[PDB]
């Protein structure tokens, strides 16, 4: 018995309705089994985790519900009351236990409480009953555990989360003592890692945590997350967790990117990895390579789906004629790949692009025939690769399903329109030996990002235009 | 007779039928008169123009054109073959007569095409027939236009749009001697002054186009156009523009952010220019932004109990959002060349701490360094201004306003709470070893993108994400 799916668990926008029934289905189909209703700010889950639920959105509760139900994927309501609840008060207490009630009212039989993200500061009140924050977290999750009858799915959420969130280490922090000593056993801890964002979960590092708390954990994976930076989208494999972790865990539950439509390969090769080893204990798996293939081969047919003149020789063909492909998407997720990693092809453009900038005045004075012949054969190969991306977005600016374009659709713009600026500048220096001109005072990108942008670049790390903006 | 109001003509997710209604509903409130649709990627107004319209489709057109009318505002269809169009085919002429036919049978009265965006290259076919590719457009044009019994209202978008578009420039370009000579008279012309995204609209521009296109232009105005940049978002006042240009001018259409809600102030500040001498000393953007903000401010409270005591954790939602967090939000995100006087401030203050870093980094020159400390200490708590103006916007009662602006104030506080952090490192610097970054997400900030971008020519606080 292994929880294996979703949690809807950033900031920002949450998913709608429909959206939820449809990575139901999607759950299903990919034989994950599980849903963690969190989204940090859908108003009643977290800041107002007091009121309790009009009519109609109890309504549209029951009716989600339901739909886990007849979909075969467990519905795990959280909530999250760290910000201002008084642990001590049993007003408080029973206000959290009405609000659940509500909940379990509408088909619901498994829970969670969640105190991530919230500082470690308690009211004066809560100081004089509880000895540490752990303890009045630990105290009022199993007074509510209890009350809802020892529900056979109940999750806990740490302060101290990951790693680097431990003070002062993992295996001494008093927080996670009192939480592994007084939590009750048949309640479940989640965890993200060594970090908030893990590049790799290593075995010793679950083992390690798994002490302290004294259960295996949940992950609560953040690797496809995008809501801490508002340019970046992650297309790329499930990665950096080792098959044998699944044995060693209770479940895992990725926290995926805001934009619906773009989780398509972060959920199935996530399915993809669980099902490789659903059945080991305490020869070579899963391969991320091989699973990113069987999901963009299975999104591409999402495409075509939406949600006859022909012109002559000499007439205008059709902008429209040429559909997304698989080596389109390939690209497109090599560019938008990992947390800490571009993809292979991303990578290599950048490389290159490197590259050609420190030899570039190799190319700007008056023939040094072996260095000159090596920019020139590169630099023609790096303005074909420009052109693959403003092909991909082309094509996909084209294609039937318009929901998945717009979920995309500021990320595939950004990076063309900077791969095209960045292209010409590749052309420019490839003149410097005979053109006069200059490359480019203000248009848009003398404030690029913003005033975010200005300080983030003060912190330590017939004759077509130029001054296109589209 | 003046075209004042909006046009959906940006680039990405469009608005959907009810914000279209309810944009109709605050054009009526403010005294403005037009919308005009042309959204760049609803799929059958560019790329498949050809296509008529479902039955579906035709329902919501047909419904959101009766809530213009019952909205007093004039509804203008537009509609953009250019990508793909062979002008010189007649069945190819056809289908555009059948497509806005279609949709005056929806009740529409007035249209548009435009030819923005789209290369000068014809094909083999089209140079047989037409001397350039003005001559081309202003046919099919003046052949719809007559068409559909010389409409009162038709508009017309050059691809020469702008100053800088013009080869070799606005008063010789042949592109545009042919469309002033030749465009029927009683047909209007699109323009968005100097540049595409003009600082500023002066009036001997506006002098110098309407000679050479032999009409005053509409102005199709960018100014608060937000999709080229992910990370920008629009809110100061509009500025820039005379308002000697009225009487020159048929109309202004602002093309504002993509995010609907954010465009409270572009819109509101546009009208109350247009009110100021419908028929700079009449205008002030300054006194415009404050009237609208003060009326923003009270859609917050407006959707779309327990009392701790003096000893028991305070409500994290007490607060609500304040008049001064608006003024702060849009100085912090104001106009495309331009932050607003806050923000102008805020980062005037963290450049000057950054280059007299060094006074503060080793040991007895005493006014520089009370100095130092106390903008420094003045800053640090203009950096709080920002992160309270988050938590109160994050906790309001109109959800629909803060989805659509989350991922910015999300990002400008996120920032100014890392810049924070590097100013109070910068003034331990004659005592701590500590350095700033001991990778987590700030080694790869802006994606791919942003590396590429960089390299073109010009609790731990790395360890805490949210």
């Amino acid at each position: 018995r292994f929880l294996c799916g979703v949690v809807e668990g950033f900031y920002g926008r949450p998913w709608v309705m429909e959206q939820r029934k449809e990575l139901f289905r999607r759950l299903q189909k990919w034989e994950l089994n599980t849903y963690l209703y969190a989204p940090k700010d859908d108003y009643k889950h977290r800041m107002f985790w007091r009121e309790m639920y009009s009519v109609e959105e109890a309504e549209q509760l029951m009716t989600l519900i339901s739909a886990a139900r007849e979909y075969e994927i467990e519905f795990i309501y959280a909530i999250s009351p760290g910000l201002d609840i008084t642990f001590s008060n049993p007003k408080e207490v029973s206000t959290l236990k009405r609000k659940l009630d509500q909940v379990s009212q509408f088909g619901c039989r498994s829970f969670a409480l969640l105190f991530d993200d919230i500082d470690h500061n308690m009211c004066a009140a809560d100081k004089e009953v509880f000895s540490s924050f752990a303890h009045a977290q630990v105290s009022i999750t199993n007074e509510i555990y209890q009350y809802l009858g020892e529900p056979e799915t109940f999750l806990f959420c740490p302060t101290e989360y990951c790693g680097t969130f431990c003070y002062p280490n993992v295996s001494q922090s008093p927080y996670l003592r009192t939480v592994g000593e007084k939590l009750l056993p048949g309640i479940e801890v989640l965890w993200t890692g060594p970090k908030v964002v893990s590049k790799e979960i290593p075995v010793e590092s679950i083992e390690e945590v798994s002490k302290i708390i004294k259960r295996a954990p949940v992950i609560w994976d953040n690797i496809h997350a995008n809501d801490y930076d508002q340019k970046r989208l992650f297309l790329g494999p499930y990665k950096g967790r080792s098959t044998e972790l699944i044995p060693r865990l209770k479940g895992v539950l990725t926290n995926p990117n805001c934009e619906f439509e773009a989780n398509y390969v972060a959920i199935h090769t996530l399915a993809t990895w669980y099902k490789s080893n659903m059945n080991g204990v305490r020869d070579v798996l899963y391969s991320p390579q091989m699973a990113l293939k069987l999901a963009l081969t299975e999104w591409l047919q999402e495409f075509g789906v939406p949600h006859q003149f022909v012109p002559g020789p000499n007439e205008k063909p059709l902008y429209t004629a040429e559909p997304v492909t698989l080596e389109d998407l390939q690209l497109l997720a090599d560019l938008f790949y990992l947390p800490y990693e571009h993809g292979p092809k991303g990578a290599q453009m950048l490389r290159e692009f490197q590259w050609l900038r420190a030899n570039s005045s190799v190319v700007s004075v008056n023939c040094d025939s072996e260095k000159i012949e090596e920019w020139r054969s590169r630099a023609a190969k790096f303005e074909e690769m420009c052109g693959l991306v403003m092909g991909m977005f082309t094509r996909l600016s084209n294609c039937a399903n318009r929901t998945i374009l717009y979920d995309m659709y500021s990320y595939v713009w950004d990076i063309k329109s900077i791969m095209s600026m960045v292209k010409s500048f590749v052309q420019w220096l490839g003149c410097r030996s005979h053109s006069s001109a200059q490359f480019l005072d203000q248009e848009p990108w003398a404030f690029r990002g913003g005033l975010a942008g200005e300080f983030q670049r003060l912190l330590p790390i017939p004759l077509t235009p130029t001054s296109k903006v589209y």
